């Protein structure tokens, strides 16, 4: 079983993803919780650089791609094998809706690293957290963190289209309260689980 | 003006690329000289970590990758814009000679990860030092490294398939001695220079 969560900064991805854990680890399930990028040893030194440093659009895509391939081959393909419920704090859609529709690199490329990094791994169910800019910005207002607006309302569109296309996506409505949020994404997770 | 020397280890890109160098400066033309992976700060990061970590080699094709696109804008476009000689101690016939041929990743996808790095950035020429591999073994050995000659074979001769198909590459004899081998080199060079 794998679960990805996707969405905006802000969005309630990392908390969510934390929540769905204790109640799966709880509830008897073998779990794991990796974020992307990073998760590995090499993945988070990756992480470290495209946190750190100044890069082009091209480079950083090329770096994403590589802490997920690092991801899927040490962690998630044995996780898998071992029948734990994966769960990841950001995934593919993530990248096509940032380096595609975000910075304008072709979405057909990105799709098809992605399929490359992931030797074809998809999920049993995409939970993409869904929230205006607007309020995703004043949530991050509250950690002391500033994000482009301008460019997130794209990368939300992004999002949203790539819901309405790809399988087995269920749009969440992130902007309620942490409770309503969890209880939406359970009755969205019975569909599989 | 681009020039790339290519071919497998102990063949003597290192040097060659090195001799050409100060040959060019003498002559008067502004020369740059990088090594892939390496060649910015960042590249620098990511040769450390190709050399250090055992990689699945789809990872490692994405972290040369990476490097290479980080070269490329970096240093390289910027470098062709004010006409310098820029030359490299490997470049794109190397990944798909070692990933593609060697590692067994397909070749096609190689070669269009190879185009995005680059902006699709080509060399005016490469020269392939070609040599057999018991030839740069014996050399390496010289030198207290020791590579895996069935890993090599494969290499070479994919070097070579892709000399016959691809375009502007001269296949050079790196068998011969030092002096011998930078004739050959500065003949296939006045080619294009
Ligand atoms: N439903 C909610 N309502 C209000 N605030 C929330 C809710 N869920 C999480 N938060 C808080 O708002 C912020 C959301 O951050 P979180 O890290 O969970 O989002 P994220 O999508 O992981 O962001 P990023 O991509 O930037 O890491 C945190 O400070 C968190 O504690
Ligand atoms: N023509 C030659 N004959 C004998 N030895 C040589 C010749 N040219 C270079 N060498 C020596 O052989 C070794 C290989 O040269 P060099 O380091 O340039 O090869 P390379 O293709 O860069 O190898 P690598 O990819 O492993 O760095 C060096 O230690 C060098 O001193
Ligand atoms: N495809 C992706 C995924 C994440 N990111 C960025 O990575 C940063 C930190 O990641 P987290 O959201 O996982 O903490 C975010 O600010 C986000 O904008 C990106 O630019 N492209
Ligand atoms: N595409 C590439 C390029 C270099 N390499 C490796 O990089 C290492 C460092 O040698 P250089 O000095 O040629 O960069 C070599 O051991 C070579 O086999 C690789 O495995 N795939
Ligand atoms: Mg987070
Ligand atoms: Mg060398």
């Amino acid at each position: 079983m794998l679960i990805a969560f996707e969405g905006i900064d802000g969005s309630g991805k990392t908390t969510q993803a934390k929540k769905l854990y204790e109640y799966l680890k709880q509830k008897g399930y073998f779990v794991s919780l990796y974020r992307e990028p990073g998760g590995t040893k090499v993945g988070e030194v990756l992480r470290e650089i495209l946190l750190t440093e100044e890069l082009d659009e091209r480079t950083e895509l090329l770096l994403f791609e590589a802490s997920r391939s690092k991801l899927i081959e040490e962690k998630i393909i044995p996780d898998l094998k071992r029948d734990k419920v994966v769960i990841l704090d950001r995934f593919v859609l993530s990248t096509i809706a940032y380096q595609g529709y975000g910075k304008g690199l072709d979405v057909e490329f990105i799709k098809n690293l992605n399929e490359f990094a992931t030797r074809g791994v998809k999920p049993d169910i995409t939970l993409l957290l869904d929230i205006p800019v607007d309020i995703a910005l004043r949530r991050l207002k509250e950690k002391n963190r500033f994000e482009n607006k301008e460019f997130l309302e794209k990368v939300r569109k992004g999002f949203l289209e790539l819901a309405k296309e790809e399988e087995n996506v269920v749009v969440i409505d992130a902007s309620g309260e942490e409770e309503e949020v969890f209880k939406e994404i359970l009755r969205a997770l019975s569909g599989v689980l």
